[PDB]
Formats: structure tokens, sequence, C-alpha cells
């Protein structure tokens, strides 16, 4: 059944709760972002109004065939009316389109439901700033303070130098990025750039991407792979197998590639900085991991509720055992001791 995580208290509002069949009581649907474990059970079939922003639109209409009667866009940082209820959409700085919604319950509460974030200083002067939040339902993925990351802003210095010297070196080298969802398209966009090139792509992945409302979109993506040299393919496809299978695809243009696979967190960033990563080899082959994240980071996640100071923390993360639960409980009370609030 729906979790109460999902359930706004005193409206009859879900926020990502489309699994579900019919909610009972639900007058209306908040989507925050097209992820799929977020989406996951909207179609063409959907009947109730489905609220989010223009770009989350965007592809429910393109991509899940959703008619349009049924999708209700807002635009941001914009008081709006749902079903006699004052909202605002944020903008929570994950992957395009993604949103944060803070709602002004008639009783006089205002809840900030994050959606997926990463935690930005930035965000301390939005409308954020401008009154109290008495209850946050929190991005809680990288609660513990064993993730550390890089900013976003260094992980791209380093991926733009790296194939900047292996393509200057070597004109026959191909650059190859791994995708499965919207989100991190700065990656292989700065890439391209600094190559001056087009990235080359799939026509699904193509039109996902002409959904997003990027600036000069049609002068930095194409669908014709031969005129390109960075080509995006299937996450699943980033290995050595899938790596050589693809360049025999390429008939000799290319004699080696350089992958990148941006991943959330993992292990090596609790010992290695940006500055000293290094990719996994084969041959003319070479896999580089990187650490670009579009979650909070433990730290920046502490920072942004401690200047919050909300009255109560419902995580919407980790929350299916009970000792993440017990961990994630004890670091919000330190965090509230810390800061007096
Ligand atoms: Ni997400």
């Amino acid at each position: 059944t729906c979790p109460f995580y999902k359930k706004i208290p005193g409206t009859g509002f879900t926020v990502d709760a489309f699994q579900y069949g019919v909610v009972e009581g639900c007058t209306a649907y908040f989507l925050t972002h097209f992820h799929s474990d977020h989406y996951a059970g909207l179609s063409k079939h959907f009947t109730f109004p489905v609220y989010c922003s223009e770009i989350t639109g965007n592809l429910l209409k393109n991509k899940l065939h959703v008619q349009e009667q049924y999708i209700h866009p807002l635009p941001l940082d914009t008081e709006c009316i749902v079903n006699g209820v004052k909202v605002v959409l944020l903008d929570a700085n994950h992957c395009p389109g993604a949103v944060m919604i803070l709602f002004y319950l008639p009783n006089g509460t205002v809840i900030l439901h994050t959606g997926d974030f990463r935690a930005d200083p930035s965000m301390e002067r939005s409308l954020l700033a401008d009154q109290k939040v008495h209850m946050l339902y929190l991005d809680t993925t990288y609660c513990s303070p064993e993730y550390t990351f890089p900013s976003q802003q260094e992980v791209i210095r380093f991926a733009i130098n790296t194939a900047f010297e292996a393509v200057t070196l070597n004109p026959h080298a191909l650059v190859v990025c791994g995708t499965y969802s919207i989100g991190k398209e700065k990656v292989f966009l700065a890439i391209a750039d600094v190559l001056g090139s087009k990235v080359g792509m799939s026509q699904e992945k193509y039109k996902t991407l002409q959904c997003l409302n990027i600036p000069e979109i049609n002068s930095l993506i194409t669908t014709d792979m031969c005129s390109s040299l960075v080509h995006l393919l299937p996450m699943m496809q980033i290995n050595f197998k899938g790596l050589q299978s693809h360049l025999k695809k390429c008939g000799g243009k290319y004699n080696q590639i350089l992958a990148f696979r941006p991943t959330g967190w993992t292990h090596s960033n609790k010992f290695t900085r940006i500055a000293d990563v290094i990719p996994q080899t084969k041959g003319n082959i070479s896999i580089y991991g990187i650490p670009y994240s579009e979650h909070s980071s433990y730290l920046e996640m502490k920072r942004f509720v401690q200047w919050l100071k909300p009255q109560k923390i419902i995580p919407t993360v980790n929350v299916g055992t009970w000792k993440s639960r017990s961990t994630m409980e004890k670091y919000f009370r330190e965090w509230k001791l810390e800061a007096g609030y």
C-alpha cells in the first residue's frame, strides 16, 4: 500500500505515488522528476491530475504518452493554487525538470518535500528564506558521513582535460559516455564541446534530450553516429565486451576508446582524490568511473537541514531497514543538538 512518507497530511495530495493503483482519497498526484522509480506506473491510461514542472510535462507527453488534458505543468518560483492549497515548485539541483515542492496547509503548517535533490547554498536564497518550514520530507540517499564527493565543477574539469589530452595525442580515439536516465548531461556535453564535436546517440535518447529545454541543443547533439566522436551508449554496454563490440561497428574509423561511467558514490571516495583517479584498461580500451553526483553529500545535506531548522524530518530514502532508519534518526538528533533548534 502507499507508504505514509508519500502522503501530504491535510490535503488530498500524494508525491511520487503512481504504482499503487488509485490511492483512496487522492485528488492530485505530484511528480517531482522523470526518473523511473518515481514515475513508475504512469502511462497513456492515467486519468487523474498530474502536477509537475514544464520539462517533466514534456517527457510525460512525449515519452510516456500521457494525455495532455491530465498534465498540469507549473512554473517555478511562483505561488500557485492547487485544489484550494497554495504550492510553490523550486529547483531541486538534481536532473533536468526536477523540483522540490512547498505546501502551505490551510491550518498554517508549511511542508517542504525535497524530491531528489543535491543541496546547495543557493537554495538558502530562494523563496524558502521567507518563512518557517515545520515538516521536511528529505532525500536521504547519502545520509552517512563516509559519503564525500567532489563538486560537480571539479569532476567536469577532470573529464574535459582527460578527454582533450587523449584525443589530441591520438586523433583516431573515440570517446564514449554511459547513460540510463536523464541527468548528468553536463558530462557528455562538456566533453563534446572541448572536442568541437556533437554528441551522437540513438533516436530514443535524442528524443528524450529534445524534451529538456536546453539552450542551443540543436547545435550540440545528433543521431548521426559517423560524424560524431563522442558517443552515448546504454550504461549496460560500458564494459570491455560491449565496447570492443561497439568499436567493430565503427568500421576502422577509430583504434582506441576512452569511456566514462558517471557513477554515484563508490568506496574509492573514502581514499582517493579526483586528481588521482585511474582507469581500468584492456588493450586499446580505457574506462573511467567518475563520481558525478546529483544527490547531496552528507555535509551538503547537513548544512541545508541545519539552515532550515525543521521541527520534524521524514526520510524518503533508505527507509526499508530498521538499521538505516535508526542510524538516520541519530544523525538528525546530532544535527539538531549541534545547531540548537
Ligand atoms: Ni532521481
